[PDB]
Formats: C-alpha cells, sequence, structure tokens
C-alpha cells in the first residue's frame, strides 16, 4: 500500500545531498551493499568503506549520555536528569558537550538522543530514564534542544527508538546464538497502536527530532500490529518517509532486522551491526544483499536512495572536508573483538562545571517540613552505600554499567545500566561533598556505607550513630538497566532496611534518592521524622557537589518532576508490562494518547507528586494571565521540514507557525531568592480528551524576594490542534480552550479561555 | 630495705606543695582514703572529693593522641608518628594541642604520655605505637617534649608505663569479675632486668619525663623480678622515688595493684579505677585504707604523703584558681556507666594544619626506583580499603577503636587500637585527596577498596583496571591493640593478596603503609614493579591530605624509622614475647642492653630498613665534623630535678651539663629542595658496650640545592656515661669515644675520637 519515497534532501540538506546523490552514481552493487550493512571495527556499529570512491568506515557509536565505552571523557547526567531542569539552555549544552567529546573520540553517527521511545507508557520501563518527560510536547522539546546539540559539533545523530517501544520486557532483539535463535522461542513484543495516539502521542517527539535536522533514525526492537518495526512499510514508507518528510537513514536497532526482502522495501537504510559482534544479531544484507540486487528481486535504484540518506549526513555536517580523528577504543570487548586501545583526553574545560550545573538545576525536592536549607549543623550522619564509591571501581561494572554482581555495592547511581551509560573518569560522592562542607563549619560526620542487612555490626553501629546526630542523611538508590522492566517499584539494595533504622533512630531524617525512575516510599514519606525527601535522579560524575549546594541552601532547589509519582504502580495505566510465554506477545494500547499524568487526571487519581511539582526555599505567586493574539509569527528556524497534512494549509502557511503567544507574571511571595519553572496546559476541546496537556514552561532565574517576572508562552498551530483519523490531517478543533498556569499540572492559578 | 621518702616539692613545684601540705595537714582519715582511690564518673579515673575543704574530684583521662572518648576533638597522630618526624618543634606542639583540647573537654590529669613503657623490646608489641623510639636518648626527648608540652596546657600528666612494660601477652591486669579472677589464673609476666640495663635502657626516658615535671607516673601491670610494679619498693621508693627524686604520684594502671598493705608501703599513692569499671579491676583502698590506719597497720603520715604528692600538680597548674570546666562525656559507656552525655566543640583554628604537619613531616620513603615524585599521572589505580572510610563509620569501633568485627573493613588506620586510641571528626581518606589530585590533573582515578578475596568480582575488577593504568597505589595496613602482640609481622586483611596481585597487573606499584609497627613486605620489597615503598603510621584524621603533597613533589618526603625493620622476626632479641600457661611467668631480659639497632649491630645482622633510615628526593653530602670541647654549659631549664648520683659530683655541677657541642656540615647534593635529619651516634668504650649509641639528633628544613647547613649536637655528661653496678652512680669512662655523624645508624660517613 506505501510505496519508498526518494530522497531529496529537504530544506538544509540541499547540497549536501546533491554530493551525496553524485558519489552513489558512480557505485557499484557490491558498494552499495558496503555502505548499507555493518562491518567489524572499534565502535558499536561501523558502514563499510566505499574505498575507491575515499569514503571511509562510519564509526556509529553509543550513547545518549556521551560515547559509551571510552576513557578520557565526561560522565554526563542522564536525559531524565536535563529533562528534571525544564531548563532549554541546560538541554542544549548538555548535548553540544556530548557532541564536542563525540567529535573528539572519531564518532561520525551518535546513537542518540532518545527523542519518545520509549517515551512513559509504564513507570517500570528499565531504561525509561534514557529519554526526558513522559509527555509528548516536553520531550518533543528537549529532543529537538538534543539534536541540535550534537549535530552544532560535528556529529550525525540517530535518534531512537522510532516507535512505540514502551517495554523492555519481551523486546526480543532477533539473536542466533550457539543453535538458539530468538525466532524459535518468541516473537517481539507488539505494540497495537491507533492512529490517533499515533500521531498525538508517538510521533510528535520524533517531529520535534526530524524538525531539529536527525541525520538518521534507528527502528525498533517491537512489533507494530503485528509486523517488525525496522520492516513496517506505514511506519517507515508513510508515517516517517512521508509525512514527517524524513529525509535522512534509517538505521536498524541491534537485531531490529528480521529479514532482507521486506526490510529492503518497507524502509530500512542500515543494517547494523551487520558482521559485528560475531553476526549473532541476524546479518541479512551484506553479500546477501548484492546476490537480491542482481538476481533483481530487490530494487537496485531504492538501494540507491538508501546509500543516499547515508553520504547526505556525512557530506552535510562536512566530514569530508574536516574528518573525524580515529576511533581509539575497543568499545565492544574481548573475546568479542580482541584488539588493543589507544588513549585520548578530551574533558574540556567547562564540561564538569555544566556536568554539576545541570545536577544543581535538576534535583527535585518532594518534601521539606523546615529542616532545609540546612544551617551549620555540627553532628552530621550519613547511611547508604549510595553516597560513596562504587567498592570496585566507577567503572567495574564495565562497558555497559551491567555485569556487577547482583548484590554489590555499585555506589552513588550517576547514570543507569546498558548501551546507554557511559565510563565516569571519578565520582563526585555525595560524602565527599557533605565532608568538605561539614569540616568548612567545624563540624564532624560519619558515614555508615556498608550493606546494613548483612555486614555484621552495621545495624548496631547506625544504631550508635543516629541518635547523637543533628541531621541524618540517607542516601537511596534504584538502578534498572536496558533489557528488562523493574518487576515493581521497591528501592534498590538495602534501602527499606536503611529507612526502618533511620527513622527508628532520628527525628530529622533527610532523603536523597538517585534512581532511574518513580520508587516506592509510602512506609516513610508520611513519617514525621522524614523531614525532608529530595530526588537528584542521574547526576553523572558530579553527584556530591551538584547535591550539597542546593542542600545548605547556596542555590534554591529548582527542579521538577518529569513523570508522575503514583502512590502504587496500581494507579498508572494497566498493562504497563505485558508477561506472556505466548510466542506472538501482544500489547494493545486502550488507553490511548492517556499516559503518565493523561491516565492521572482522566481518572480522577491523586499521585503521591504530580507531574511538574518540586518545592523551592521560597514560595510564587502567579498573576496576570494574557492571552496576546496578535503575537503570532511565521516558522522561520527549522533546519529541516515535515509534510504533516493540516487543514487550514495554504500556499505559505505552517502547523509550526506560532499563531497566538501567552504571558504572566510571578512574584517571589517567599523569604528568599529562587528560580520557578512556570508550566502552561491546554485542554482542547473534543470527544475523549485529555483534561489537560503540557504546552508550554518557562524558567524564571533567581528571582529576588519581592521582585516580579514576566512568562512566555508562545503557542504553535500544532499546539492547538486533533488529528483526524476520518480526513487523515491535523486540524483545530472549533470549541473552547482553556489555557492555564501554575507551578504544576495541579497547582494551576491561572486560567482563562480561547476560542478560535 | 627501702623507706618510702617524702615530697618536699623540688625545684619548680615549692610552693604548690606547700599549699598541698597545708590542705593535707586539714585533712581527716576518711578524707585521706577519699581523694586517693578512684571513684565513679564520667572519666577513665576519678579520683574522689574533700568536699569541706573545697577540693573536687579529679578527671583522669586517656590517653597519648589526646582526650579518649570524646566528640568535639581532634585525633592526633600517634607518639610513633611524631617520633619518625625526628622535629623537636613538631614533638613540643602535637602535645600543646593535646594538652589544649584536654583542658578544655575538663581533663586534670591527662593519661600520657607513653614515656618509655613499652620502650621498644618487642617489634610484636600490640601497642609499642603509643610511643615514640626505640631508643633510649631519642625516646627520652621526645618524652621531655610531650610532657612539657601537656602541662603548659593546663593539664597534669601521668606519664607511662613503669617500667620494663615490654609485653602485652600476660600482662594479666588484677580483674575479678563473674567469679573468675586473674589471681587464680596466672600471675602478670616477671620482666627480670638486671641493674645496669634498668639504668641505662628503661630508667633514661622516664628521668627526662620527670626532669621535664611530669606531675604523676603510672605503675605498669607488670611483675619486676616477681613483684608487681605498683608494689615494687625498689621499683617506686628506691629508684623513682629517691634516685629519680620523683615529686609527685603514682597512679596504679586499672587493675595495677594487687594488694592493699604492700602497695601502702612499696610506693603507691592512687588506687585506680577504685570504684569504677564496677571496682572488677580491685578495690583495695578506700574503706579499707580507713580502717588498715585506724588501726594502726598502715601509717596516716605514709597516707598523707600520698594526698600531699596528689595536691602538688593540682596547686602547680592552677586547677583552683583556673579551675577546669566540666567534664561533659560518659567515656565508660552503658551497661557498665549509664549516663547521658553533653556535647562540647574544643578544635581550634591551627590544630588540623599541625596533624597534617606531622603527617607531611613523617610519612617515610623506604624504597623509590624513579617512580616518586609522581609528575602528572593521567590513569591512576587505587587498591586496599586503607584508601578509604571504614564502612561502618570513623569510630564505629567504639570507645577504644576495638570493638569492630575480626573481618571488617576499617579504613585507613589512624591510630591504634585501645585505651591511647580516640575518635575522629572526619577521616581525610587517601582516596579523596587523590582525587582532589587528579581532577586538578585533568586526569582519571579509580578505586578497588573491597576485599579482594571475599568479595564477587573484586578480583576480575582488579585485572580490568591495572593494565592500563599510569600509577598503582597500594594502600595496607596492619591494626595492633592494647591486651595482645602481633603473632608475627603479616600485613593485615587482604594486603598479602593485594600486593600479589598489583605486581600481577602493573608495573608501576606504589606501596603506602598505614601500620602500629614493622610489617613483612619481604615477597614484594625486591620486585622492580614495586617502585616506591613509604611508611605513614598513624597519621590521625589528616592522612589523605598530609600523604598527597609528599606524592606529587610540594614537599620531599624527610622522615626517616624510629624503629629496625628487620628482614624476620628471627633477626630480633630473642624471647620478645614469652607464652606460657605457667602460672608465673618469666620473662628474663638476658639481650640487657641491646634491644632494637642495638641487637642488630651487635650480633652483624643486616635489616631490610635501619633504625634511622629514610630517603627523600634529593641527597646529602657531609663534611667538616667538629668536636668543640669548649662549648659547655650549665643546667639551667629543667622544670625538676633528679638525685641521679655521679662521680663527678660537686656542690654546683649536674648529670645533665653539656660537657661539649658537636657541629657538622650537610650540603643539599642532588636536583631538588629536602630536609634533612642528621643523627649522631657515640660508641662508650667498656665491656659489653653497644656498637653505637643515639646521642643527637637535628633535622634542617628545607635546604636548596647545593646550599649548606651546619648542624649542631649538645651532648651531656649523661649521654658519655655508664652506670657503675658496683659504685651505684654514673661515671664517665676513661677510653676512646667514637664519635660518628650522618643520614642513619648505618650511613654514618663522619667520624672522629673524644677521650676524656
Ligand atoms: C543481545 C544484545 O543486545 O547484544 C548487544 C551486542 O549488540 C547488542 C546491542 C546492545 O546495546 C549491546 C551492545 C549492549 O550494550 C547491551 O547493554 C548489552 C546487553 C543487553 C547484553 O544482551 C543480553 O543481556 C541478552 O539478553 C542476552 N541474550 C541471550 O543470552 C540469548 C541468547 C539466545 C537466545 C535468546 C537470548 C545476551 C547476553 C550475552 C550475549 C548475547 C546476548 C549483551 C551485551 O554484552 C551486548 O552484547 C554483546 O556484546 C554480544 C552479543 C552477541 C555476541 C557477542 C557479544 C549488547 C551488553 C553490553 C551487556
Ligand atoms: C580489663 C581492662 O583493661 O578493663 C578496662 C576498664 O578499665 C580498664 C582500663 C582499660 O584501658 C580499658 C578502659 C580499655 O580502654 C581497654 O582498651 C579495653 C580492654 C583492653 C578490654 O579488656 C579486655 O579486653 C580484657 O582482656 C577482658 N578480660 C576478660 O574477659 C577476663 C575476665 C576474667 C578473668 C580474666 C580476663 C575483658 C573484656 C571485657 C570486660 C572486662 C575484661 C575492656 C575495655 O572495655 C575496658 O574495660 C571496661 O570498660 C570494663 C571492665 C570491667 C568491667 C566493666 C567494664 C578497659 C576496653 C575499652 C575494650
Ligand atoms: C567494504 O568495506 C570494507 C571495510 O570497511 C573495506 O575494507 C577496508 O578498507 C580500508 C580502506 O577503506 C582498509 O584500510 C582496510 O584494510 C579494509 N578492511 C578490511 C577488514 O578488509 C572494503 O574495501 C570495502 N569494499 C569496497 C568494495 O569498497
Ligand atoms: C495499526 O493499526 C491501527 C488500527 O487499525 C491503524 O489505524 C488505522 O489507520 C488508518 C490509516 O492508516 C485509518 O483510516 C483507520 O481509521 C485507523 N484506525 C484506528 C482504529 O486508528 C494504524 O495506522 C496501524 N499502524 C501501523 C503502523 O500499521
Ligand atoms: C549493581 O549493579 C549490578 C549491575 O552492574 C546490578 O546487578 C543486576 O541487577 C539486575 C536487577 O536489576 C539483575 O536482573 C541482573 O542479573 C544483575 N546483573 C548481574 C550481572 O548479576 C545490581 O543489582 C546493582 N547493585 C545494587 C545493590 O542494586
Ligand atoms: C568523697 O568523694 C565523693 C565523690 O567525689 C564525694 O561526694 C560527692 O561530693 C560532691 C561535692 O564534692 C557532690 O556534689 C556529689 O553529690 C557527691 N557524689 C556522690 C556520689 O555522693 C564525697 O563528699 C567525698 N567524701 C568526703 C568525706 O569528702
Ligand atoms: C632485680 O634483680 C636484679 C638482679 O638481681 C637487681 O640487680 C642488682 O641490684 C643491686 C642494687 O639494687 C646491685 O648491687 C646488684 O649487683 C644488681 N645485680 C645485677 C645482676 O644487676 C635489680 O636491682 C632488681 N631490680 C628490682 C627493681 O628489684
Ligand atoms: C578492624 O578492627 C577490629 C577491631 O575494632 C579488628 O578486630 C580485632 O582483631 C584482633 C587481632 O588484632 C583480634 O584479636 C580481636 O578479637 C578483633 N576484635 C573483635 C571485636 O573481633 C580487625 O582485625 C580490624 N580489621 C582488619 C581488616 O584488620
Ligand atoms: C477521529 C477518530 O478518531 N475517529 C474514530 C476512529 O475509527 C475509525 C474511523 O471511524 C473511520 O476511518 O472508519 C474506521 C472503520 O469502521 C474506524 O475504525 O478511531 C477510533 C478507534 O480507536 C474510533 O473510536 C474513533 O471514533
Ligand atoms: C659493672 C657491672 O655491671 N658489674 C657486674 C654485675 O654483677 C654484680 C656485681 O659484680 C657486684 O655488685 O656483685 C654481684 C654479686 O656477686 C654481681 O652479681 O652485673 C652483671 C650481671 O648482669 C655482671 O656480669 C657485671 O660484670
Ligand atoms: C542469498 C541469495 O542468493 N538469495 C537469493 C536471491 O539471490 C535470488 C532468489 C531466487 O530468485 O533466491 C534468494 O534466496
Ligand atoms: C489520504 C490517505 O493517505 N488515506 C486515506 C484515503 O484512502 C482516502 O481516500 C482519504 C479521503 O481523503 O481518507 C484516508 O482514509
Ligand atoms: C578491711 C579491714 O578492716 N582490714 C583489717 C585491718 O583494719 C586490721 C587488721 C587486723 O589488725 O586486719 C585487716 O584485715
Ligand atoms: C649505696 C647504695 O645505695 N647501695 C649499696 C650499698 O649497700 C653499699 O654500701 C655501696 C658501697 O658504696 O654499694 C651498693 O652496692
Ligand atoms: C579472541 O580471542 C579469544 C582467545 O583469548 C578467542 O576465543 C576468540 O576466538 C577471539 N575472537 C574472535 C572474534 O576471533
Ligand atoms: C522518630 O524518631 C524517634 C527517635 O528520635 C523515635 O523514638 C520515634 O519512634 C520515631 N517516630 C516515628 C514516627 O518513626
Ligand atoms: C545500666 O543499665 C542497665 C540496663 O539497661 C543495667 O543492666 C545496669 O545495672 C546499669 N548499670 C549500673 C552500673 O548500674
Ligand atoms: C610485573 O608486571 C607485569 C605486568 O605489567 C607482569 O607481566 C610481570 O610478570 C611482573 N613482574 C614481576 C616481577 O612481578
Ligand atoms: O545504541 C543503542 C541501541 O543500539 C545498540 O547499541 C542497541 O541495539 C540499542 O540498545
Ligand atoms: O590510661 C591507659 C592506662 O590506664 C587505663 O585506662 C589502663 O589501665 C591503661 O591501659
Amino acid at each position: 500500500q506505501w510505496p519508498a519515497p526518494l530522497a531529496n534532501g529537504g530544506k538544509s540538506w540541499a547540497s549536501a545531498f546533491k554530493k551525496a546523490k553524485a558519489t552513489v552514481t558512480e557505485m557499484t552493487v557490491e558498494e552499495l551493499a558496503n555502505i548499507t550493512s555493518g562491518v567489524i571495527g572499534l565502535c558499536s556499529g561501523v558502514t563499510g568503506a566505499v574505498t575507491r570512491l575515499g569514503i571511509p568506515e562510519f564509526c556509529l557509536q553509543d550513547g545518549p549520555i556521551g560515547p559509551r565505552g571510552v576513557h578520557g571523557s565526561s560522565q554526563f547526567p542522564a536525559g531524565l536528569t536535563v529533562a528534571a531542569t525544564w531548563d532549554r539552555t541546560l538541554m542544549y549544552a548538555r548535548a553540544r558537550g556530548m557532541g564536542q567529546e563525540f567529535h573528539d573520540q572519531g564518532v561520525h553517527l551518535a546513537l542518540a538522543p532518545v527523542t519518545g521511545g520509549p517515551l512513559g507508557r509504564t513507570p517500570l520501563n528499565g531504561r525509561g530514564w534514557e529519554g526526558t518527560f513522559a509527555d509528548p510536547y516536553a520531550c518533543g522539546e528537549a529532543s529537538y534542544l538534543s539534536v541540535k546539540g550534537l549535530t552544532d559539533a560535528g556529529v550525525a545523530t540517530v535518534s531512537k527508538h522510532w516507535i512505540a517501544y514502551e517495554q523492555e520486557t519481551s523486546r526480543n532483539l532477533y539473536i542466533d546464538i550457539d543453535g538458539v535463535s530468538q525466532a524459535d522461542i518468541q516473537l517481539p513484543i507488539s505494540s497495537n497502536v491507533d492512529d490517533l495516539t499515533m500521531h498525538e502521542l508517538y510521533m510528535w517527539s520524533f517531529a520535534e527530532a526530524v524538525r531539529a535536522g536527525t541525520n538518521h533514525i534507528m527502528c525498533s526492537y517491537n512489533r507494530i500490529n503485528n509486523t517488525h518495526s525496522c520492516s513496517n512499510a506505514k511506519g517507515l514508507n508513510q508515517l516517517l518517509k512521508t509525512e514527517l518528510n524524513f529525509q535522512g537513514g534509517v538505521v536498524s536497532d541491534w537485531g531490529g532486522q528480521w529479514d532482507s526482502v521486506p526490510a529492503a522495501e518497507n524502509g530500512l537504510d542500515v543494517a547494523m551491526p551487520g558482521k559485528g559482534f560475531l553476526g549473532a544479531l541476524g546479518d541479512f544484507w551484506g553479500a546477501t544483499l548484492v546476490e537480491l540486487i542482481n538476481n533483481g528481486t530487490v530494487s537496485e535504484d531504492l538501494v540507491r536512495d538508501k546509500a543516499v540518506r547515508i553520504l547526505t549526513g556525512y557530506y552535510y555536517l562536512g566530514q569530508d572536508t574536516n574528518p573525524p580523528p580515529p576511533f581509539v577504543y575497543n568499545t565492544i570487548g574481548a573475546p568479542t573483538l580482541n584488539a588493543t586501545s589507544g588513549y585520548r583526553n578530551v574533558r574540556k574545560p567547562g564540561t564538569a562545571e555544566l556536568i554539576k550545573e545541570i545536577g544543581s538545576a535538576s534535583v527535585t525536592l518532594l518534601k521539606n517540613t523546615g529542616s532545609l536549607p540546612l544551617k551549620h549543623p555540627q553532628r552530621i550522619a550519613v547511611l547508604g552505600n549510595d553516597a560513596t564509591y562504587n567498592v570496585l571501581g566507577p567503572n567495574a561494572c564495565g562497558l555497559a554499567n551491567s555485569a556487577c554482581d547482583i548484590d554489590n555495592l555499585n555506589g552513588t547511581l550517576t547514570t543507569g545500566g546498558g548501551s546507554g551509560s557511559a565510563l565516569s573518569p571519578y565520582t563526585i560522592t555525595p560524602l565527599e561533598a557533605l565532608q568538605k562542607r561539614a569540616i568548612e563549619d567545624n563540624a564532624e560526620i560519619a558515614a555508615v556505607v556498608a550493606n546494613s542487612n548483612t555486614t555484621t555490626g552495621a545495624e548496631d553501629a547506625i544504631a550508635a550513630l543516629l541518635p547523637d546526630a543533628d541531621v541524618t542523611f540517607v542516601f537511596l538508590n534504584r538502578y534498572s538497566e536496558e533489557g528488562a522492566d523493574a518487576p515493581d517499584f521497591s528501592l534498590g539494595g538495602d534501602g527499606d532496611n536503611l529507612m526502618d533504622l533511620a527513622v527508628t533512630y532520628s527525628s530529622n531524617v533527610v532523603v536523597v534518592i538517585h534512581t532511574t525512575g518513580v520508587v516506592d516510599i509510602e512506609k516513610w514519606a508520611d513519617n514525621p521524622n522524614v523531614t525532608a525527601i529530595l530526588v537528584a535522579y542521574l547526576p553523572g560524575q558530579e553527584a556530591g557537589n551538584s547535591l550539597v549546594p542546593v542542600l545548605y541552601g547556596d542555590v534554591a532547589p529548582s527542579g521538577k518532576l518529569p513523570w508522575t509519582w503514583g502512590k502504587s504502580i496500581d494507579d498508572y495505566v494497566p498493562n504497563g508490562v505485558v508477561y506472556t510465554d505466548a510466542y506472538s506477545p501482544q500489547s494493545n494500547f486502550t488507553e490511548g494518547v492517556f499516559i503518565d499524568y493523561r491516565w492521572f487526571d482522566k481518572m480522577g487519581i491523586t499521585p503521591r507528586y504530580e507531574f511538574g511539582f518540586g518545592l523551592s526555599y521560597t514560595t510564587f505567586t502567579y498573576s496576570n494571565l494574557i492571552v496576546d493574539h496578535g503575537r503570532w509569527a511565521k516558522d522561520y528556524s527549522s533546519v529541516m521540514e515535515t509534510a504533516e497534512p493540516f487543514a487550514e494549509w495554504d500556499g505559505t502557511n505552517s502547523l509550526y507557525d506560532v499563531i497566538f503567544t501567552v504571558f504572566a507574571t510571578i512574584t517571589n511571595t517567599g523569604n528568599l531568592t529562587g528560580s520557578e519553572v512556570a508550566q502552561l496546559y491546554i485542554s482542547i476541546p473534543g470527544d475523549n480528551q485529555p483534561v489537560r496537556q503540557l504546552r508550554g514552561f518557562d524558567k524564571i532565574k533567581d528571582l529576588p524576594v519581592g521582585d516580579s517576572a514576566v512568562v512566555t508562552f508562545p503557542i504553535r498551530r500544532k499546539d492547538v490542534s486533533s488529528w483526524s483519523v476520518v480526513d487523515q490531517l491535523w486540524y483545530v478543533p472549533n470549541g473552547d480552550f482553556l489555557i492555564s498556569v501554575g507551578g504544576s499540572s495541579r497547582d494551576l492559578p491561572l486560567n482563562t479561555t480561547w476560542t478560535p
């Protein structure tokens, strides 16, 4: 039903396309199959060279916190962490700093960012932390800035994972290793997604990634409507390549490809990893593709378009004129690849400070009963291994932060597990930073950082230490990892046990959570002995020194939640992860657009902490909502353009034109300076529409006591539109639109109406 | 044979004595027995009050690194550590800083310093680390300065332990607890010590303590010639109170007293702890003493002299006019004493910097093959739990640093175990300090700090980490404790195992030893993969930041060994610790004056590292020895004077007159600034005399490249004398005296002769 549309180079890539087409028109069939399937090298993926035309191998490298598996680089905080800052400037700079290091390590294509897959359908998603917000609009924006950041350095982006990749359980990558094949055990989970939900929820952040100029897109492990994402014609040829007008390459996830011909015809451009990882994850193209073209079952022209889309990026970013230096690190690992590593340091001055600032900007205050900010306590207790180093070393858990023992004391959770992680040159531990500050105050400080259930004496130590303390810091964590979902919301390690002891022996307990996602603090959150609670997410290498200034009052906490914190897992969307032995496992997205806070608001469920909630050390009063109908503007900035049909289209016009801008005022109404993240939600009228939909945020910085600032919200056409499944286009529905503004999805003291 | 001589107040205490005598002449018998036996309180010992005469309870408090069992204080480095600096200025300042804190915590009498018991007869002595050098002269000097330091603050000193207390094994303190009495199992080890050895070896450092004005002296647990030290008339009434003319009090060690009448007549003044510690350690005086006086078996006058000697100190230090504040801490511990603690911070600005400076001045370089000082390594590995915190907290091992489990990862060994330890407000770990410095150099750094034998993965982690490192730091330790000797010289914990792995996977291994004494590094010391070796002893709270500047070259290492480092325990004095079940265990000091280096030199044994050995980062050339016969001076300074008979005595004259001064020159002959510790040894002629005897040291500070300085050695009469057992006096023997000067007991390039 959907033929494969040819690349034309779209907006910004027009000249790169032309050079790309020149080069591809010279290529033989043996060379087309080379560039378009992975070969063996030091990087996660490597396209074969076209050595006669002077085109080298492309290093395709993990991952969304920066080049994975290398020394000489920095461990940036995770997508989850930057989203929690709600600060567009840090979202950009994070990505640009990642890009610099990617480039300087010799990566042509970054396997990043994660731009909407997983988006957020389960809070138990094992790799959910790799993305940003559980919300199409906010994810959309963070995705735009992350892409832009990486491309503005020399690196091509492979935005991932397209699409509806919402559980790790039964993701079932193609693998055939030691005679058992995943095709023989179980098919990948089928995400069954209606057309409205696909357009309004899952496609939104990918459109943004496409607008920002992603050079490529990774197709996911899941099947969509019982068809593999990487050979889904409706997915890749229609929705991505026609409607979103995508001009770059689809890259398979590693084992994302299940067949040769359907993938060649339904939208895949690059077979990865091909000959790498021993060919264990399927090796469907290469010489098999040459043979398919020469015997005439696969169009040679079709395959030229694949090569065209791979080279467009190469030429647009100027990788011919300004090549990256050689990649020097064995990031695959022996015995799978025996090969020696060189060494390069790419840590630039500024980067460490940026990583810190992100941490200081993200850490989210969930509860404060008066214990914070700390003045100058004299006797300080610290509990939890999370407070200090991994007992085996910061990088002991290996190339993907996932090979340490089940019970190992891993230390401060600075990134999650999997392909999304990265090595660290050190960890500034929360204990080191608390101690530095205790020393300044001539105070004492003592940590119990062992396993409190299993190490002799730990329990008695904690009993002996806590009573005399002015403050007890308890550091908790929750490791999760690619390739599995969390079974429940319960804390990692000895966390529950720590918290029972802590509140048994101290009435001034301050809780800090390093985590990949929501966790169960129900037993203690309303204990008055727990005086304060903060989530620091995954702060990367600067964990301790980003946190302590916030604790001590040097800066007010300013982060707010990028997803919903429900009291129980039962309060979320049902069937968030499906567990079957069924050969063809199915996940029917019956919830529709209603994920995260949309689920909560539609069904009248009260979270513990809502989407976009965060405490400061001061308060903010909202006033003087203004809807400026006259403050509208054309769509100029975008690197690339989509072809999303929409009803109001004429010759010169766009779905991303700003049709009005909204203003409001905040006043710092408390007794301290703070920054505030203002949020704007629109209720679009219609049948089965969410109560509220986030369509703007804006972060006021360091607003002094009693001062005021205006907060500004440009609204796009798309931002007020619905998808018509009958007409197959975006339209702006007739009706009354509620527009609300405030500190969170549930603290919105200003509202007005807008009718089109 | 030896009657108890009456106090007269000697030199400096004459006016205190008079006030003391006034007060005691008013006292009833019930009051004399009160002041003179211990009662229940918050301090290690407490004398009863004389409330009618306005005399309060005296807090007697542990210990030789500063007030034990308190919060709000600093953990000073140990006696062993300060001795290794060989710097008289730091020996003084250490003690004065301790004294300040003692005073400010409300201690009247400090159970410190350790001034010659144990001196050094075994290298396995479990509490050997509490003293200073294994050498009478050097110990003597450190003892003088330590006493002086504490008394110049408001605190009375209880110098310990008198005398020949040279093993912990069978020390057998009197205890009777739950119906088993130590009197029923085994008598204390009998130190059997000839008269020459007692005078020339064991009494020397106590004479110095007495000269410096110790207010009191603790009598030891051991027996001497099968008589309890605390009821030994020859010991306390003759040698201490007559010959050394001691004017202050003998205090029993806790369980040091075994009887009522002999102790009252043979020289004991204070029964400790009396009613404290449940009376479990003997309670021989109190009401029993009142009953002994009133029935006329103990002279009332004798007991008045006891009270006189206790009050002299009280009045001399001005504890009436300027009382210490209240002692506020329960340092005994529940259930033995149920009582609540208050809080006081006495940490003065300067103290932390002094503690650091001592560390930086003591750490001793034993081997350096070119790896030190470090330039700017980029990849740094660290091994050993000693590198980081105690996993249970710095103070988890309790009031005497000795209650943690046998296998517990205690972290950096900053002090030893027992009554000599102290709490710590923090520990600046070697890892923290190495990391700070790595960060400055844009480098990476990773530690494996778990148990390398028992924790899953640790071995693989170390294999994966070490090969790529520029440098591997391995941190080793050896805990020892009061009440036991070390069984052998072998490293604590996983140390052996660490070192096998380290040299298996790295050829640039730098070893740092935190320890209470000599340890066995024989298997690795000549491995060329071990590029450098340093012993940091017990640095107290500032371990990491005192060490790292030395490693990185900011200051050249300047410490030298305060004892001998033999290749095997068999190379030391035989029968260093006697192990019997024999009811009356015996230790016959047949070696004589020949302990530590004297044993080694007399028998032609080559240590690995000799007494007074230490490497710098530069070299020193010695020249131009001068013996100035005309540079002599009277004995003015001493706070108190002894009555040691000596042959050359006339009316006005003294054993501590300087009879000549010796000079030499050092030149910094290498390529860096360094400090040098010059040593002077005299060979006194006679029958069975040591090859060499240390009689001077002098530390030149920060001598620039190619510059020179004179090093100066005043020699006392006593310094050239022998004890005549026939005549019972100190005499200067006729004969030829060799005088040698140089960098160590075995690197003495200058020598001359002196004849009297
Ligand atoms: C299954 C898989 O995802 O493999 C890859 C290799 O390319 C894939 C991309 C992936 O991002 C990458 C690089 C990762 O970074 C993952 O975080 C990652 C994994 C998720 C992990 O894969 C798993 O845990 C699989 O569930 C696990 N699967 C199975 O054991 C399995 C075998 C037969 C049938 C069905 C399943 C597996 C373990 C070890 C090797 C291969 C497969 C292997 C892997 O070593 C890593 O795997 C290898 O390095 C590797 C794979 C095959 C052969 C040789 C090496 C992994 C790490 C780094 C730990
Ligand atoms: C035996 C002894 O030295 O006791 C004292 C109490 O005053 C002594 C002075 C000593 O310096 C002091 C304070 C210490 O600081 C020691 O480091 C110290 C010890 C060496 C230790 O003593 C021992 O380990 C003994 O070998 C051990 N001895 C025996 O178990 C024993 C019993 C009967 C016959 C023969 C031997 C012991 C353990 C616990 C209580 C009493 C005795 C007890 C003690 O708790 C500490 O002991 C107590 O606090 C205590 C003693 C008796 C009753 C109640 C409390 C210890 C510490 C702090 C651990
Ligand atoms: C297909 O790709 C391979 C792998 O990139 C090319 O072989 C490499 O070519 C480079 C130069 O581009 C050589 O330095 C390497 O030695 C080659 N590697 C290996 C493993 O052989 C190969 O030339 C490409 N084929 C064609 C037809 O261009
Ligand atoms: C997956 O299945 C859904 C459900 O059938 C598809 O939804 C239909 O899409 C067409 C246009 O493609 C519309 O005219 C129908 O009315 C849609 N139905 C619903 C219920 O939404 C969806 O497009 C399929 N997606 C893929 C990727 O195959
Ligand atoms: C420390 O990290 C390791 C991985 O490096 C964690 O071990 C994995 O935990 C998951 C559960 O999320 C299991 O499904 C895996 O099988 C474990 N991996 C291995 C290799 O055993 C470990 O849970 C972390 N430590 C703590 C205390 O959470
Ligand atoms: C013997 O000493 C005891 C203990 O120090 C004296 O009793 C204490 O006296 C102080 C004042 O000096 C009181 O505040 C305490 O309440 C007393 N403590 C106890 C436990 O009773 C006692 O007075 C002294 N006896 C004589 C005769 O002076
Ligand atoms: C312990 O025993 C030794 C050995 O008998 C005593 O040494 C004698 O001391 C007297 C003077 O007190 C001399 O005249 C003897 O010649 C000494 N003999 C030796 C072999 O040195 C020693 O004084 C005794 N010490 C104590 C503390 O009792
Ligand atoms: C950590 O310190 C503890 C004491 O706080 C050490 O345990 C003692 O070790 C000695 C041997 O020197 C035994 O005789 C004692 O019985 C032990 N004490 C207890 C209470 O069990 C321990 O050895 C130290 N840890 C390491 C690794 O050396
Ligand atoms: C606007 C919209 O979402 N409409 C419905 C849609 O159902 C489609 C649609 O009515 C039309 O194209 O015909 C088919 C075939 O009978 C029908 O399935 O999508 C949802 C289903 O999830 C409907 O409930 C909507 O009302
Ligand atoms: C100077 C000296 O040490 N002399 C000897 C001493 O032995 C004594 C001494 O000879 C004299 O007082 O008489 C008694 C009794 O016969 C004798 O023991 O000490 C040592 C013993 O350790 C002798 O070997 C010395 O020669
Ligand atoms: C336009 C498109 O791509 N898809 C279909 C098309 O079959 C139909 O003719 C159109 C009416 O405009 O409605 C959509 O359901
Ligand atoms: C003086 C002294 O205290 N002790 C004795 C003494 O018995 C003897 O008369 C004297 C000769 O001067 O020799 C010592 O052995
Ligand atoms: C790497 O070397 C190991 C032996 O150490 C061997 O098992 C393996 O075959 C090698 N790997 C490859 C891909 O050849
Ligand atoms: C709070 O802590 C105190 C100890 O400070 C304890 O006695 C009390 O039971 C605790 N309260 C709760 C609700 O846990
Ligand atoms: C201290 O209290 C405990 C009970 O917790 C008791 O066993 C003991 O008798 C008390 N100690 C003293 C010396 O009275
Ligand atoms: C020194 O280390 C290397 C690894 O760098 C190892 O191969 C060699 O066996 C080691 N030598 C000794 C003497 O331990
Ligand atoms: O780059 C991350 C993705 O690419 C590969 O490494 C894996 O297939 C995914 O986890
Ligand atoms: O002060 C130390 C000494 O005093 C008491 O605490 C014990 O008897 C000895 O170890």
